[PDB]
């Protein structure tokens, strides 16, 4: 049977397909047989697949959980069978998993914030009036917002016009961003905490014809964000590295099964994407 199994969310999103690639490349490069289970957005099938791989005597399991609470009985079953489990992307609650691979969202906010501060100094005359489009219903995006805001203290001439809630839905983000723009004629920049907020902010800037004088910063590349980078009004987009997450997770299983230590948490850095480095991402979109 297979040596390792990766229990995956779906194969529609680029993020998961890149994670698959990273894990499979690392398996092939280390002479290991990895099978990947596409659960097609079905959390029950994730649980059942884990049980199946336990019965098959796999040597290690990777999981990107849909339901971080609902997956735990199956994770615990793997532990009772002495099969190491590494979680990737979604953070599981405390349990017997050997490691968690993922991103530090606060720190990602800090990294694009530091870029923003330098950009303000170099290209915006050392002062900016910022609006934020967040997602109040999102733990992750609230952290992304917090980390960005922390960096801004390094330039007291960056001040906040307002903070609005895009509700993690592109249309609501667009409406919110449009009212943010019309309400604040002095606004010169927008930070968006995730893909729907970023797409909504982009659409608002375009709808208001403000491509020349509002600079947009945010998270999660899309073809639309790339078009904005090429058009000059999307300045920087923070992009996660799921391929490296998959590679790190697989290599960690090799370490564990070899009898060697691995850290309980493996944080994979994100990349700030600008005009300078967007070319390397073009083939993915
Ligand atoms: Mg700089």
């Amino acid at each position: 049977g297979p040596t390792y199994a990766l229990v995956q969310i779906n194969q529609q999103a680029l993020f998961f397909n890149l994670m698959n690639k990273g894990a499979q490349d690392a398996a092939k490069a280390s002479g290991k047989d990895l099978v990947i289970f596409n659960s097609n957005d079905n959390p029950v099938a994730q649980n059942d697949a884990i049980e199946n791989y336990i019965q098959q005597g796999v040597k290690g399991i990777l999981v990107a959980a849909i339901d971080v609470n609902g997956i735990m009985p199956a994770v615990k079953e793997a532990a009772a069978a002495n099969i190491p489990v590494i979680a990737i992307d979604a953070v599981l609650p405390a349990g017997p998993q050997a490691a968690q691979v993922g991103v530090d969202n606060i720190e990602g906010g800090r990294i694009i914030g530091q870029y923003f501060v330098d950009y303000v100094q170099k290209e915006m005359g050392g002062q900016a009036r910022l609006g934020i489009v967040g997602a109040l219903n999102s733990a992750i995006q609230n952290q992304r917002q917090k980390g960005f805001e922390e960096t801004l203290k390094s330039n007291p001439k960056i001040t906040i016009a307002n903070v609005v809630d895009g509700q993690n839905v592109q249309d609501k983000a667009m409406t919110a961003a449009e009212n943010l723009i019309t309400g604040n004629p002095d606004l010169t920049a927008i930070y968006a905490t995730g893909e729907p907020a970023l797409l909504g902010a982009i659409a608002a800037v375009e709808n208001q014809g403000r491509q020349k004088d509002i600079k947009v910063f945010g998270w999660d590349l899309t073809a639309k964000a790339i078009s904005g980078i090429d058009g000059g009004y999307v300045t920087a987009v923070l992009q996660q590295d799921p391929e490296k997450m998959g590679a790190e997770a697989l290599n960690a299983l090799n370490s564990i099964t070899s009898g060697k230590t691995v850290p309980k948490t493996i944080l994979v850095p994100a990349t700030v994407v600008t005009k300078a480095n967007v070319d390397s991402y073009r083939p993915l979109f």
